[PDB]
Order: structure tokens, then C-alpha cells, then sequence
């Protein structure tokens, strides 16, 4: 259908980057509806890098406007940086880019707390990114938090500014004992791309209305994934927001009623970067060939991912959360080489109890372990190849167990990280 | 259809309680996505009223289940009180009620730190309801709050409500040099009801899901309304969460894609309680008639609405936010004896341009006014009426503008606080 959804059902970094780009090819729009620029996409064209972060995925297309909307939390700093190292290389953001006067804006002082929470934690850390994410989100919350168009007004801008970076230095040098944030220098560098963003400013929520009212093809792109929602993510190890398809609405101005197709980035195994549980985690060899052979490092912080095993049991909960009408199966060609595949198809909770539904806040996880099904492997190659006819028969089949233990269709199966390494089965946009 | 969601398109207080329980005699489930205490539905049954707060307004009904979702930010206190308050009166709240781990909890801290918050803004305070709504949901998005689910294992609940309890006090003290709130206070009184709590806890989103695959017939309600959307509202006047449809999903856990229905609850003039933009707003005869003639105080703070007329600028931002299916136009015989009524139908900016859209953020509402349309009125009685037939033609009139103004449907009219005195001409479960 017209506007099409595409999340990550797990802990992030499914793919969305190089997904949200191979179908935007038919869209106007793309919709950045949370996050901020924490999360790291990764499109590679025709061998050709681009890690995306806080920009929406769409924007290497000059057929497509991209949007950032009211959702997420925007950093002047960091966009600036995209937008110059894009520019740099020919992608004129400026022109492609438009945005929500209601996204908070993230400064200095949101990282100088979230490092600070986060030491606070000492031994039990979330393991955040290090953006000011999270303290922008409350600050939002909170109602003290600067917005994209408070810019405007620049003299008043300033009071507010001064008002709520007196509230935050008090706290990180009396209580956290840290060194304040100069209230100047936020100022200032503010100040100086203020234009630039109040430039691209527009009526998102409106502007996806008409959109709509016309017959546009709109995308929207997530961040993040599931289980790290806010709310029904594994608490607190998780992001400052809705990473699940309701953030859609809230985070755009779109009517819920007007999401036609949600798309779920599944991974072919399962990554995870941060503190949390973890069912399927492994420790061995083939979590180490997993990361190895996926190249599965954080494309924004560096940090080595935890891999593991498919987890079904965490993939069903993704399926009845965002509504999915549909998986995108990706980093198939990692598994090549394996002698056998593991998908865990049930929780083994720890007081013997056998369940198929999952634990919801961190704390509830603490002593379930995984029950498999083992599946043969294939030492075929799957890499690049864009039609089921080069996948193995073992490929097929631990792709079609999938579909049967969620009762969701693999729309998509990609084999690389190239927007080409891929196969369409069916397309959102035209269903 | 089955999943039918009921909301406030103005500011609150338009009538969700009433059309809640009105409507519910069809439905098994009734989920609150959002919001807490602050709430104050009002619903009068043969009479008889009850006004409920935390607490789905399809409590009175032995055949629906009430559902608090995830999204509400509960108070431990507050639900103990009302609890009470419903079981003296024979409604057996505990056995119809259902609730959610993932809940956050509002402790006697949340409202210490709202106070003060307001008292820091002195002369320029939002007005809130104060319960510690606010502080609430920043501790639910700083990722310290605590949550019903934290109530099982009670020794370390202790630790954390201990640390965070540390963190709030300092501020309170240190800072805002307010009197500290007590630890083992705070601790007693949670852990005296965590048990009846921990009762009714069930995985509301996974209720959902079956609810939804078999068929049964759902009801959102909201609290609030559209302009008091933490994101899209007339930031920073507004309550600290979704108010407009997208909480639908975000706060209970169904998927986007299955709301069916959205009706918005529309009051047929508008109030405002609290501190804010409020382009109608009436300071003459007429607005003391309404206030005065449609008995307009908070049904949880005591605090006299701000009256004005039907604003359809803003009403028309609803619709699309919302993706209304349909409006329950309410309170029309508040009107009754009026010689004539306007309604705003496009903003004039300060700049002279004349725009039929609303600004987003309290300060770009800086200095608009209204463009009315006035209609006339009718002195005949429209109370209790129950058939379009005993409305007058001036408000079958005023009525039909409403609909070409927004392109919505009336599918309800209300005439008066009692369940019954109220139309339905497309109710929303049979669509
Ligand atoms: N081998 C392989 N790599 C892929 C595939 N899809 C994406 N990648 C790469 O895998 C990583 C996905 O990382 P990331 O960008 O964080 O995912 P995202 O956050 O959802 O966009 C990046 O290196 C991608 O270029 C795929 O199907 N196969
Ligand atoms: N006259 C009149 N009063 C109504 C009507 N509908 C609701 N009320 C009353 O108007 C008020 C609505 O207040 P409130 O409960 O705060 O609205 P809510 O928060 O949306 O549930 C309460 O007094 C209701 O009993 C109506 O159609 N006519
Ligand atoms: O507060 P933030 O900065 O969101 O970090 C909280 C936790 O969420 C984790 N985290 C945040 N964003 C991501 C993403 S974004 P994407 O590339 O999948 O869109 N991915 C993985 N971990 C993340 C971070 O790794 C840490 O575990
Ligand atoms: O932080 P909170 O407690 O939500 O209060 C913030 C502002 O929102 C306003 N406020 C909060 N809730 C309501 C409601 S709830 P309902 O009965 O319509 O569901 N109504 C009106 N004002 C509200 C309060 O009046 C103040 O103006
Ligand atoms: O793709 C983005 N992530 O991996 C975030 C991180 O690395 O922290
Ligand atoms: O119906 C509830 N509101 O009026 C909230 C308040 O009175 O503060
Ligand atoms: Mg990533
Ligand atoms: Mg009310």
C-alpha cells in the first residue's frame, strides 16, 4: 500500500539502513519518526559506503524528500556533521532534507548527563551510545526541553536556554560532582547553524496528510528495534523510545489509521549491542564466527555486538507489537559454512515452566534459557545471489520454519550488504 | 469495527467518560493507553455519578474487562482510593479490573518534584492537576522510574526506590530546597498494596492480540486531548504524553494496524483547563453562560474551565492526527437558549496572513485570532433529546457546517450527562 513501515523486530541493526533505501526507489517520501543519532544505518551502493545516523536513509535519492519528524530528537551538532560529510560527497542534503519544528533538540549538556547517569550506575550500566538520547527524552517529557522551533524567536531562545542549562549544572556539579556545561558556548554554536535548520523546517504532521490524501508513496524508517522499546522493551535496558510501529503515528503526525503495510527487518540471527538479556547469546565459536563473518560492530559507537541464534519466541512478540504484515530476512549469506542452524522456538522459564511468549522488563528475564530446533545448515554460498532458485533447499527450509512458527511471510531475503545483493518477493509499496 | 478508539480532539474534557460507558455495552475489553490520575471522567447513569480518575470508564459493567495498558503511569495510591471508593458503592473494581507490568508508578516524590517544578516556573507554570504525572514519565524515559513489575521481587525493589528516592531528594533539597520526601514512608505504603496490585497484572499485549484474533469488540479510551499532546501539542502547556491516537498503540501493545475506528469526542464549544494557547476563549457574558451553563469545572482539580467557541481550525488538526472516523458531537444542549453561535473556522496571523492550519508550540500562538462564521441560534430545548427529529433546525444546521468545515461525520450527539441522553447514528463497533 502507499505508506509502508519499516522497523527492526530485534535489538537493532537488522538492516533497516539498506532496506529503507532499495524500496525507496518508488517513494516521495521517507520518515525518520524516532531516535536520534544513536542508531546507524548502513546503505552501501554499487560498493559504495554510507553510514547513516540521524539523516533518514532515503537521502542518497533525489527523487525522494527525506524527513526527520516531530519524533525524534534532533542534534544541531551532529546533523551539521552528516549534512557537511554528505554534501562533500554530491548529496545535496539541504535540498533533500525537511524537518519538524517539534524535534527537542540534543546539546552538550544531554551528553554531559547521560555520561554521567551512566557512571552513576557504576557496575550496572545500560550501555548507551553516548548521544545525549535519553536526557533529551526527558527533557522533552519533562516540558523544559528546547525544540526545533523555539529557534526562531533567537533572543527568547536564549533565555529559556540559560534557564534550563543553570537547572542541569547544578545538578552535574553539586550531585554527579562533574564539570558544568558552558551556557556560551551552547549558545553560540547553536546559534550559528540556527538558520541552517529553521531553513528546512515544515509542517510534517500536515505535510503527511496531503501526502497521504494524494496517493504518495511514504516510507518510514526506524531506529532501533523492538525489545528496546521504552515500554515494551527489556526494561530498563533499553531506548529513551517507541522503537515499535506505534512510534509511527506519534513520532510523524500521521493517523495510526494510515499505516498500510509494517515491514520487520528480521537478521537470520541475532545481534545485540548494550547490556540486556540476551536467551540466545553464544560464547563460542559460532557467536564468534557469527560476529566474524557478519562483520557485526556498532555502525555509531565501534562496540563488538553480541551475537546469537534466531530467537522465535522474541520475533513473535515483534510480529504482534508492530502489527507485521511482513519479514525482510537478512544476512542470510552469514550463515553459509555452518554445519547446522539453531532457531529457539520456546522459553524454559526457570521455575521448569515451558512457555512461548516472552518476559517483559530486563529483570524477568534472569533465568530463562533457550529451547532450540536444530536445522541441517549448507556449505553453499548464498552471498549476493538474487533468487530463492541459488539458495540451498536447507536455506529454503530454515526460511520456511520461520514463516511457520510466526505465521508472517518473508517478503524479502537479502544477500548482502549491496542495495543490489537482494531478493523482492513481494514489495510493500504495491500490496 | 472491533477495535473502536474514543479521544479528546480538543483539550480534554469533552465527554470521554460518558461515551465510554455508553458505548462499552457491546464491548468485552476497555484499555486506558495513557495518562493517570489527571484524568477525571465523569459518567451519569440513571443519575447516579461516578466520576473516575486511573480507572477505565467500563468499570460499571460486569461484562467488560478493564484494562490498565502500559502506557499509563499509575499511582499505587490513587487506585488503592478509587478502588475503595467503587467497592462501597457494589462494583466489584478487582474483579473486573486487569493491569500492566510494565506500568510506571507514580510515588509521593513524582508529586513533591511536580510541585516544585511549577513553583520554579513561578509566574509562567503550565497549571497542571498535580498529581506527578509529569515526573513520572520522566522517570519512565530516564529509564529509573519504577514499574509494576518491580513490585514482585520486593528486597530489591527496596534498593532501587531507595537509590532513586536519594537522587530526587538531593535535588529537592539541595536545590529546590524543598522538604525531602521519606524513603521508608514510600516503601510502607507501595509495599502494604503491592500485592492486590501484582493481582490484577496480566500481559496486556498479548490480551490484545487474542482479544483481537477472535473478534471481541475493544474500546480505547483516552485521557486529555489532542492539543495536550506531549508532541504535537501547545508545547510546553501540555500533559507529558500521546495524547492524540498513535498512545493507542504505544500504550497498550496491539498493533498500529488494528485500530479500526477512531472517534473523537468533539464538545460542541471549547474549554481549556490550565495555562495556555486558546484562540476562542471567551471573557464576556457568553463565555460566563457556558462555563456556568454546562456545570465547566475540572472534574479532578475543582479549577474553573476557560470556555470559548467551537474552534475548527484547531479541531480540523485532530481529524488528522487522529484519522477520526467519526466525532460524538457532545454538550449541544449547553447551547440551548443562545441567540446565535460562532464557530472559528480560519486563524488571522499576526502578520496578517489569513491560514486555516494551527501553529505548533504555545509562543507561535503568540498572537493569533480567530476568523468566526456565526450561525444562528434556537431558544427550544435540545436536553435529553434523543432523536435529530426534537433537535431544531438552527442545530441540525450548526450541526451539518461542523461536518463540511472537517469533512467528519457526526455519528453521535449527545444531550445530556446521562448515559442515555445521547444518539448514536452510526455507532462505531458496526463499521
Ligand atoms: N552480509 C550482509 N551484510 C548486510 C546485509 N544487510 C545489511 N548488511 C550490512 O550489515 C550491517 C547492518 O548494520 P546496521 O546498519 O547497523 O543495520 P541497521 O541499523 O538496521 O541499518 C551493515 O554492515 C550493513 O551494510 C545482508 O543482507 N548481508
Ligand atoms: N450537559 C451535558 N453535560 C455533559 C454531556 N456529556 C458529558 N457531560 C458532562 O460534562 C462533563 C464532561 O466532563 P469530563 O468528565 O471531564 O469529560 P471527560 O474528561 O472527557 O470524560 C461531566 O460533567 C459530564 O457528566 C452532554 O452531552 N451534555
Ligand atoms: O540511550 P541510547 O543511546 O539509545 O542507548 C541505549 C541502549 O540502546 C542501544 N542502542 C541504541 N540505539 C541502538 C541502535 S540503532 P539501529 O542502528 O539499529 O537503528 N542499534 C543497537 N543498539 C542501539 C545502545 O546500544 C544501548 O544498548
Ligand atoms: O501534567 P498534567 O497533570 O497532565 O497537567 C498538565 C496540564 O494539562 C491539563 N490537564 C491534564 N489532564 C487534563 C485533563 S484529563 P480529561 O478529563 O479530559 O481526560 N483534562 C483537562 N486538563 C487536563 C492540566 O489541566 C494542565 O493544564
Ligand atoms: O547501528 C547502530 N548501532 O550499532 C548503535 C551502536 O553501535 O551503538
Ligand atoms: O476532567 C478532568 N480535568 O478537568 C482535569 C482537571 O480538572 O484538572
Ligand atoms: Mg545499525
Ligand atoms: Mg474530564
Amino acid at each position: 500500500g502507499n505508506n509502508v513501515v519499516v522497523l527492526g523486530t530485534q535489538w537493532g541493526d537488522e538492516g533497516k539502513g539498506k532496506i529503507v533505501d532499495l524500496l525507496t526507489e518508488r517513494a516521495k517520501y521517507v520518515v525518520r519518526y524516532q531516535g536520534g543519532h544513536n542508531a546507524g544505518h548502513t546503505l552501501v551502493i554499487n560498493g559504495e559506503k554510507t553510514v547513516l545516523h540521524l539523516i533518514p536513509s532515503g537521502i542518497l535519492r533525489e527523487n525522494v524528500t527525506s524527513i526527520i519528524g516531530n519524533g525524534v530528537v534532533l542534534s544541531p551538532a551532529a546533523l551539521m556533521k552528516e549534512m557537511k560529510e554528505l554534501e562533500d560527497r554530491g548529496i545535496p542534503v539541504r535540498e533533500r532534507l525537511l524537518l519538524s519544528e517539534a524535534c527537542p533538540l540534543i546539546l552538550d549538556y544531554h551528553v554531559a548527563l547521560d555520561n554521567a547517569r551512566e557512571k552513576a550506575r557504576g557496575a550496572k550500566a545500560i550501555g548507551t551510545t553516548g548521544r545525549g538520547i535519553g536526557p533529551a527524552y526527558e527533557d522533552k517529557v519533562a516540558r523544559r526541553g528546547l525544540r526545533v522551533g523555539d529557534l526562531f524567536d533567537k533572543e527568547t531562545f536564549a533565555e529559556k536556554l540559560k534557564e534550563v542549562m543553570e537547572y542541569h549544572n547544578f545538578q552535574l556539579v553539586n550531585y554527579y560532582k562533574a564539570e558544568a556545561v558552558d551556557y556560551q558556548k551552547v549558545l553560540d554554536d547553536t546559534m550559528a547553524v540556527a538558520d541552517i535548520l529553521t531553513s528546512m523546517v515544515v509542517d510534517v504532521s500536515d505535510l503527511l496528510d496531503q501526502a497521504r490524501q494524494r496517493g504518495d508513496f511514504v516510507m518510514f524508517e526506524g531506529a532501533q528495534g523492538t525489545l528496546l522499546d521504552i515500554d515494551h522493551g527489556t526494561y530498563p535496558y533499553v531506548t529513551s523510545s517507541n522503537t515499535t510501529a506505534g512510534g509511527v503515528a506519534t513520532g510523524s503526525g500521521l493517523g495510526p489509521r494510515y499505516v498500510d503495510y509494517v515491514l520487520g527487518i528480521l537478521k537470520a540471527y541475532s545481534t545485540r549491542v548494550g547490556a540486556g538479556p540476551f536467551p540466545t547469546e553464544l560464547f563460542d565459536e559460532t557467536g564468534e564466527f557469527l560476529c566474524k563473518q557478519g562483520n557485526e560492530f556498532g555502525a555509531t559507537t565501534g562496540r563488538r555486538r553480541r551475537t546469537g541464534w534466531l530467537d522465535t519466541v522474541a520475533v513473535r512478540r515483534a510480529v504482534q507489537l508492530n502489527s507485521l504484515s511482513g519479514f525482510c530476512l537478512t544476512k542470510l549469506d552469514v550463515l553459509d559454512g555452518l554445519k547446522e542452524v539453531k532457531l529457539c522456538v520456546a522459553y524454559r522459564m526457570p521455575d521448569g515452566r515451558e512457555v512461548t511468549t516472552t518476559p517483559l522488563a530486563a529483570d524477568d528475564w534472569k533465568g530463562v534459557e533457550p529451547i532450540y530446533e536444530t536445522m541441517p545448515g549448507w556449505s553453499e554460498s548464498t552471498f549476493g545471489v538474487k533468487d530463492r532458485s541459488g539458495l540451498p533447499q536447507a536455506a529454503l527450509n530454515y526460511i520456511k520454519r520461520i514463516e511457520e512458527l510466526t505465521g508472517v511471510p518473508i517478503d524479502i531475503i537479502s544477500t548482502g550488504p549491496d542495495r543490489t545483493e537482494t531478493m523482492i518477493l513481494r514489495d510493500p509499496f504495491d500490496a
